[PDB]
């Protein structure tokens, strides 16, 4: 449903995750049922906007992987409400 952003772990310059841990983004893996899971960028701010509290799941999602919408329902969504913290996301298959 929602438009989450995301990249192949990597950030604005070279190699990987030499912005996240300065700016306001914290990585998230992607779960499915078979195959190793797909380690992701993800935003902190951005997302909190759709996180919000429980709705996040609740109505099931999709997460822009590098153009891949990649539905989800997500089980252990780790959000804290009214205060952002977002410690990590792991998202599993609609």
């Amino acid at each position: 449903m929602f438009t989450i952003n995301a990249e192949v772990r990597k950030e604005q310059g070279k190699g990987a995750s030499r912005r996240l841990r300065a700016a306001n983004k914290f990585p998230a893996i992607i779960y499915g049922g078979k195959e190793a899971p797909l380690a992701i960028e993800l935003d902190h701010d951005k997302v909190m906007n759709m996180q919000a509290k429980a709705e996040f799941y609740s109505e099931v999602l999709t997460i822009v992987v590098d153009g891949k919408e990649i539905k989800v329902k997500a089980q252990d969504v780790q959000r804290h409400p009214y205060k952002p913290k977002l410690q990590h996301i792991d998202f599993v298959r609609a």
